[PDB]
């Protein structure tokens, strides 16, 4: 972390956390978990098996898609959890930027990409807290309270992962909306 | 102001669930309700702790449960974590950083729990720095459930061969608590 004091305007790229850790999305929730809650870090780049960078799993992904399945956390694989396709702003936004993008999508972390397109970092709220306006800090803590992440069907890319519920509330399967795919997990 | 009584920014209408309530239904009624922070309550009417997303997280999780098979009283923070009704949001500040927190119930002169409050609530009031403090305490520390029997050991997890947790026990040697 390199100080750098507060500031109106503040590049990503200098503020993001370049020791990011990645796991493979056929990672157990358990085994995830124990990768978080070792180092303290409550957000995790997830790669599918040829390096492709899916999704990103977060406190808030667990709470929302891995408890309501009801099942023991080592019987899931994180890719049907994770926030997919994964969250990202580019390298050179301002904090001002990012901030809009995480509360547009009701986050409160995502992944930094440079100019070709590689996983650079993760950026936080907390990181973002030293340069944001407290009414900026206060709307993505808002927006992250509200809304939920569109996860998008990894099949067509296009449609939206919906929740079918069963008798006892628990989430049987996410479901695409697009009419044209028939893709469930 | 230099001054703001928590009183008046908490939040007076929050949810209580029975402490014998599954995390499944737990966690069901807060992603209904958009409210991740649930105030908890014996048979009898005390409020015995708070449910966090990081109580979950961290005590729930490594149990490697299924979520309908472990009650919440194993898993929220408690002692409950909290603050008096009269205390500046400053004050309110210090608590939640020095214990690794991003909420707390609100109690009364009685003693009950008249609200809670969270670190949105807090962000109108606060300094830019006091709010990152919150944040990177929230981090970095992890709130200590004091053993109820001795008062002064700390529940320690006990982990089998695949690092699940069987139980919590207190650190203290002479105390034999666990649960
Ligand atoms: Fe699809
Ligand atoms: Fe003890």
């Amino acid at each position: 972390l390199v100080p750098r004091g507060g500031h109106m305007f503040m590049r990503v790229e200098k503020i993001m956390n370049s020791n990011f850790k990645t796991v493979n999305w056929n990672t157990t929730v358990f085994d995830a978990v124990k990768i978080m809650n070792e180092n303290h870090l409550y957000g995790l780049v997830v790669k599918d098996d040829n390096g492709n960078d899916v999704g990103l799993l977060s406190e808030r992904s667990i709470i929302k898609r891995f408890i309501p399945r009801n099942k023991k956390p080592d019987e899931v694989p994180i890719r049907l959890v994770m926030r997919k396709p994964i969250p990202k702003v580019k390298s050179d936004y301002d904090v001002k930027d990012v901030a809009a993008y995480l509360s547009e999508n009701g986050l409160e972390r995502c992944a930094v990409v440079d100019d070709p397109g590689r996983v650079v970092g993760i950026v936080t709220l907390t990181d973002l807290s030293r340069y944001l306006s407290r009414a900026s800090i206060t709307d993505i803590l808002l927006s992250h309270r509200t809304k939920d992440y569109q996860h998008l069907c990894p099949k067509c890319g296009v449609g939206v992962l919906e929740p079918v519920y069963n008798e006892k509330g628990e989430i049987k399967v996410f479901r695409c909306s697009n009419p044209a795919c028939d893709y469930e997990e």
